[PDB]
């Protein structure tokens, strides 16, 4: 899977073990994010942050 970095411009292949791309949004998601990378299993989301996991190339 191809996951992007903080910016939706540069992205790479989420390596062996991590084939999922997620993007955590602080305060609110409606806005622009705070952090986003790859993962294997989506963590527990919070009320202060929004955990948006995906499995699509360039999802984040």
């Amino acid at each position: 899977l191809k996951c992007n970095k903080l910016v939706p411009i540069a992205y790479k292949t989420c390596p062996e073990g991590k084939n999922l791309c997620y993007k955590m949004f602080m305060m609110s998601d409606l806005t622009i994010p705070v952090k986003r990378g790859c993962i294997d299993v989506c963590p527990k989301n919070s009320l202060l942050v929004k955990y948006v996991c995906c499995n699509t190339d360039r999802c984040n």
